[PDB]
């Protein structure tokens, strides 16, 4: 596993093996792509950032994960993989967040994004996300490329 420190200097353990951390997570984050380029969500307070949220009680993390697809950016999901699993060792509370990599079909119109401004696309990320004001903490840490360079490697992107 993988263990590294956040934007706010929290412990990060990151891992690619199916649920090692917990067989029930209550958090996920959506890597998205719709055709050529990256789907993002523009988040009110944090910025831009991948798709993603909190898991519901009577829902699983699978479930949860294309919910917050359709919320975040109204897009039709065309593949979910699991990917990963990441734990973030926080001063008062530690979450277990899953990585699910989601190939985007299309973009449907939406009245309201909820709690985000809508979908936002990127043909490639800007250099360095880190010092990015526009961007979201948890696109600022290792999670990100180490995250981007194993779907490099299995062949689910390009
Ligand atoms: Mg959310
Ligand atoms: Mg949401």
């Amino acid at each position: 596993m993988y263990e590294f420190k956040d934007y706010y200097q929290n412990t990060v353990q990151l891992s690619f093996d199916d649920q090692p951390f917990s067989d029930s997570p209550k958090h996920v984050w959506v890597i998205c792509r719709f055709g050529g380029k990256w789907l993002l969500t523009e988040h009110e307070d944090r910025g831009y950032e991948f798709p993603g949220g909190k898991v519901e009680p009577m829902e699983c993390a699978e479930e949860a994960a294309l919910r917050e697809v359709k919320e975040e950016t109204g897009a039709r999901v065309k593949s979910l993989k699991y990917l990963g699993q990441y734990k973030v060792l926080g001063k008062e509370k530690v979450i277990v967040k899953n990585i699910y990599f989601a190939d985007i079909e299309k973009l449907e119109k939406q009245a309201d994004y909820f709690e985000t401004k809508g979908p936002v696309l990127f043909h490639e990320l800007p250099e360095n996300l880190s010092r990015n004001k526009k961007f979201s903490f948890i696109m600022k840490d290792s999670v990100l490329p180490i995250s981007l360079k194993k779907l490099k490697e299995s062949g689910w992107i390009e």
